[PDB]
């Protein structure tokens, strides 16, 4: 019988009196009515994008999305509540009127070398979805083992300096597993909250992997947080040969991807799509090490950091807290700007910083 | 087989020959045969929606709407009959092109104190429906329960003065009852055929209640002819007081409402939705007990009353009638005007009543 | 979506905490469960069923089935809540094993002549449904004019002494319609709350009307408590000669009916469709009026009434109470017996009661 | 296009090379394929049932089930591999040919006077789910709201001896929680992943609550587990005592729930129906908490308990470790034995290994 | 179940590394996955289209379109692939812009008169399919038997020089069909890759044949590649009255087709359309048999083709390769210009090739 009715929308509301991320500020009882009956052509639905934050209330003064994406349609089905959220992550960008603009090319950024004071190593770092299939968050695990096998075959193509082997965790030793994450060339198990409630965890170790060249400085991790995850790595300060290695392996990455006849997800409002709104335009996180004697114990850091748009995290996983006064420097915005823009951002702000690590003398700037 | 007819809407059309409702006079053949067919999400249909029109032909002189709303979507739904007789009813206010606003503020009034006349007591009262929730005459039992546990709940969030009880008809007293409905602090069983028609007093006395603060100035009527029937008393003239208890006690019960995600069904063509189309855009009804001496002797009354935009009805209810002289003077016009400006309109009237209640001199104006 | 979760069948269930009618005992959770989703092939649901016995606590000590049909399927598409209802109200027939015959050959009944003591008028009644249309608790308009047609056209057919005219209720006029339900004649609107809750009074009195031939013995009620009530009364006690005119005329509107391509509602286990399921069978209500001198006055007349299978209510209809000790005494049980033996015991019974009337002498012996 | 090829089924087939639960056991291919397309009405799958065992590879030596159920009809829906998971976990019991008798009288038991030598406490548990609501693992918001607000209402019902206070997560104080917790007396966040890989800790803490009686000897936990957790405790060794107050206060609930029209879910083949497979038909799990020095130095204790039929697992919860030799003493098979007969084993069982708690003399006999 | 998922569309991409046709090189992945799921009318998909481009990978340097269409709605339904192709196939014109324009007047054309050096014989050529009827790659055998109905039943009303005789190549013998076949007047089965892997060699020889007159001067060929292929013949070199029998056979036969109410395939934007692109528009390929001497002698012949828009193909059909320097001289493009325009151009460029054979003199022009 057709009689019967539904539980109200407004039942069903989530009780959001405690909660401290993006989604919960923006979420209301009109919107969630409003989309609480669409879904996307794979099945993904609203409950499902915010139980990630519903389940975690996030601690105060500490912000986070609180919502995934199960599949590129998602950012257009209930694009009236990941707008609003994106805007506000990355500092007004508005999805609905501007457009974004990506450009690798490593031949723009200038200066490069650095001085061998704190930095210790660079690191930049991106992912990539693949066109079809549905990302991590709701993927099946033929979809998983699909992934794997494209960007497994695709990479089997690099030859020169960009060479290597993939590795699978299911067939890795655990003592393995662990000294590739201690020496940061590995990712590991789930275990925050914040994956785990998002639903990609399932399934593990199965179809998760790692592919690096001999010399450790070009890794993949494919299906850990999302399709692949491209980083490019020197212990040294040589951005400049960094990045220029990033954007050739990325290049041809993407070239025998389309070989097979697949593409990367990819629209002009929001550029390469990915789970997490907050990756959301490039998904670039170009950063360094950083060490606490000149950067523990001066006046107004955090005051600079904003100033010059440069972000700071614990080493050893954004999960893991600072520790020995040693952290993560890299860029904060993802969409809007383009990947050597925020390059050549990092490279100033560095620059300022170590320029402005003042123990010798005073007179810190900041310079806004 | 598809080749079965149907019976020609001609054939269900009502005989009206006979009505003396708005209803009857407004609707026509191509009216029913066009929306004969069509049907609110709910199920929702014509039929049901002048079935007490048509039950109830109507005394003549007596105006009665003789049409009731299953649900928000009606009035679109079936806006090709509602919206002229909303127009009929609300002194030519157009739905399809005026708008309604809605204002609260009870600093805006003013003068306020009476004189203790024929006054004796002040009253104000509207109506609240909760989104996403069928209307009485159509909501099932489990809608009209969740329809009272949501109410329920918020009200227990009341603080203040503004802090009572809710007591359950089917727990209550007989007894209990008949007095509370003596004193106009309760409603009785719906015996006029209008209701009944309507579909209005199904499962009666279950789900339905009455929230009462502890000085019983404040009451909350739950399933009796809407979802809410909130209502603020006083045994005396100060209207002003009256009406600022009337809007914080809303405003407090919309905010705890919204907290759990709850909404009023409200949109900006027709203001809050109620069931009989006579109680749209505000619901309000301020109104005072006046009594016989001055104003049954009165030399052209019911001129001054239409003058002044002010109804009288019988005391003890709007089925019955007017015994010894005491009446209930009110407003007429829901739609349109908001809150504030009816009492307002009112409290002027009434002045000029009491003013124009001439028995120590003569020269009524009345003064259109 | 079709995530989206239904009201769980519980939540429906009606609160009958309270009542006192057969559906309110045998209403179970589980029964309710099951038969919440069905419904008959013209839309009737459970709900809609019970509608009536729910709004309807039942008066204590009094006996109401509380229950009705829409239509023929109900009781099919149903039975698993009507069986017990009608095994209990019919003194224990089971419909799902017994079956139900037929007879109302007037030539085996004897004796018939009554002593004018107490008897003062006999009447017979049964009711009749046609095949193909909705029950008076379900029909719509169109099916309630086509019931009508049907009636009227073939009753126009009937010649010889039973021959008459059919008078709309919507062309009489009040003090007309006033004297014929005084002389027990014609049916009242109906205003007892078991009708009007269970949808019986709607569009009064659109398409209700009364065919009675010349000598006012021989009545048809069209569309008041089913499709068709046939009367047959006698201002006397010859209780063969009414039962013979009561055969004869039904006989003939079967046939006239038949003529045209309609049938009764009919099946072996029920025998004729009504929708009330205490008037399943035949109908059949022989009875006669029964004054108060020798019976007022009676020893242990409830238990001869009980003894002999006779019913005594108040006279001048149901709902009314007994006045002046005048009582209307008639047959109990419906199901089962067959017409003959339905009026040969209430002629036996009313022989033993006037028999027994004892006031000249004593020794009333009950005689089970 | 309907010509689009799905995913073999074999595509999905989880790898469970490395497993060491019930489900990885008896999972194959044949069966996996035939069940990949099947779904309980309210959209429950396969792939949902086994996911927590397929996240969690289980440790050796240690039986997990491995799989859970969304709601009553999964049994049935996916019996072909319940089945098996069933029979071995219920040491043989065959839910296809066998049938499930529940018997609760607590006059049966006889004896259940304890010696205060290492018992310090006894305890009682069941589980219980409402009929018609979706199970913890699939439940919405909407569906765990209704599930609390049935067993709240119907505990307020709640009289005599067993009358206490239902308290809210949500509203109840960090200290209070794990004040509560340290005493034995409410459960924390789930944290082990086989809860939260089989998404039973979806938005909590919303809905989710502990109604305890004043004497705090009668707990009921809503939606942590499972709908209801009912547990009868006692500080002392009068199992007889506790195991009477477990029964009435369970009859009780049961007869309160009816009274509102909510069943209990139950099969004759299964007995009760709850989440986890090992929890099926009693549910009941009547212990004693046990302590080291007669027990820890036992000769051949393991092997005394599984002739005994009692399983012995680490104090303060399932997933913490035995610490300084205390251990909690219970029984092991629910299915199959009834209530009566499990308590009486258990009661034998502890009174045995009291009297071959031998430390005073040796010849202890195991007795098989 | 509807949680399963398809193979993604990227998966089903053919791999074209190592292809040299049309399709090949228009043919990406986005144009790919948007048309992975479309379908005309009567089931036709765009895998079914490049599957004969697909299975053959295309000579080097040598130009093949790789796609046919199986009704009309095709290259509605496909347009996003095929108007690229068609683009580059006819020299640049755009089906979405330009527009085609047909006319057959036989007497528009001037000179006519050949000199008999190297012509030989003359011959013009064109296709027809008929509306309504799947074509030859699609077409089951009922659609293949109704069209070689339809066109047989039409030419039986053929009247005048042109009447002939239809053979059916089932009645056939073989020495008959071969003797046919070499001297030009037949078609043989089709051997070469392109048709058979298009699906067009299906039930071979069921419901082809070939209608010819009794000159033999006027064929036409029943389902061998096309519906009907209209051949008008001369063993001499007045093209003049090859054209002007062409025109008029071509009228009458139309003619004769819509006598019984069928229409050839026909839009503004394609012209008639047929099922190889590369014979869309007119499908005109008015030519003619050309020596050894002075042609294969010629300076740069190659060059004078081209200037003067000249196809040069094998003698004996396409897939045969010349021989003994004798070909075939026609026309290159179908889509854009006229009938008579082609055959015009091809009459103007071989009176400049008779002109330009030098070999008595020398001074070849070229004149582009
Ligand atoms: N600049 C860096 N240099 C060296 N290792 C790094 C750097 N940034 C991140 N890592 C390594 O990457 C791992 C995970 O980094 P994470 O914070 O998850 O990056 P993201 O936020 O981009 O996912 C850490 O264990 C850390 O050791
Ligand atoms: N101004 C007033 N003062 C006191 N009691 C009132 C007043 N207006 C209405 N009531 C009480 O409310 C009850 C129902 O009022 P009703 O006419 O139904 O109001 P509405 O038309 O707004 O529903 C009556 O029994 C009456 O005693
Ligand atoms: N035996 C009878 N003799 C005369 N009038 C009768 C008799 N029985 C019923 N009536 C008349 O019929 C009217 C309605 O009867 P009712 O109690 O509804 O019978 P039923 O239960 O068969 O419908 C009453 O007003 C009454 O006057
Ligand atoms: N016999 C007992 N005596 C006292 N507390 C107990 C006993 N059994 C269990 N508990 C308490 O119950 C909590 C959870 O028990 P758990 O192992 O989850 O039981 P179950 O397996 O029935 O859920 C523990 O924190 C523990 O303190
Ligand atoms: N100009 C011509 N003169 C004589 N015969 C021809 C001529 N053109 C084609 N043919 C004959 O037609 C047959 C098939 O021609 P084909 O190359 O398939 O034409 P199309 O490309 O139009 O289908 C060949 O066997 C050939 O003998
Ligand atoms: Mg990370
Ligand atoms: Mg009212
Ligand atoms: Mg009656
Ligand atoms: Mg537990
Ligand atoms: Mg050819």
């Amino acid at each position: 019988s057709e009689r019967r009715r539904l539980y109200p929308p407004s039942a069903e509301y989530p009780d959001l009196r405690k909660h401290n991320n993006c989604m919960a500020s923006h979420l209301t009882p009109a919107v969630y009515a409003r989309l609480c009956d669409k879904t996307t052509p794979t099945g993904w639905t609203l409950d499902q994008c915010i139980q990630t934050g519903v389940d975690n209330p996030g601690h105060p003064f500490i912000k986070t999305v609180g919502m995934v994406a199960g599949d590129e349609e998602t950012y257009e089905v209930f694009a009236d509540l990941f707008d609003p959220v994106i805007q506000e992550r990355h500092n007004g960008y508005d999805p609905r009127t501007m457009k974004h603009t990506t450009d690798l090319d490593a031949s723009k950024i200038r200066s490069g070398y650095f001085d061998e004071r704190y930095v210790l190593s660079s690191r930049v770092r991106t992912g990539r979805s693949i066109r079809g299939l549905s990302l991590p968050p709701a993927c099946t695990r033929a979809e998983r083992r699909e992934v794997e096998r494209v960007v497994v075959d695709a990479l089997s193509g690099l030859k020169g300096d960009l060479a290597g082997r993939y590795y699978r965790l299911s067939e890795m030793t655990e003592a393995e597993q662990q000294q590739l994450i201690d020496d940061h060339f590995l990712f590991d198990k789930p275990v925050s909250p914040l994956l785990t409630a998002a639903g990609m965890a399932r399934d593990w170790p199965d179809a998760r992997g790692i592919w690096h060249n001999n010399e450790k400085s070009f890794l993949i991790w494919v299906n850990e947080e999302d399709h692949t995850r491209v980083i490019s790595m020197e212990k040294g300060g040589n951005m400049k040969r960094v990045f220029e290695r990033f954007c050739r392996g990325l290049k041809e990455v993407e070239r025998l991807i389309q070989e097979r006849g697949w593409e990367f997800m990819w629209n002009e409002r929001l550029g390469y799509i990915l789970t997490c709104p907050s990756n959301l335009g490039t998904g670039l996180r170009a950063g360094v090490h950083i060490k606490l004697p000149l950067l523990s114990k001066d006046s107004r850091f955090p005051k600079i950091l904003e100033n010059l748009r440069l972000q700071k995290r614990g080493t050893g996983g954004v999960d893991t807290a600072a520790t020995g006064g040693v952290f993560d420097i890299s860029n904060l915005d993802r969409l809007g700007k383009s990947e050597v823009e925020l390059v050549q951002l990092v490279i100033d702000g560095v620059n300022y910083l170590i320029d402005c690590e003042r123990r010798l003398e005073r007179g810190q700037d900041i310079r806004i």
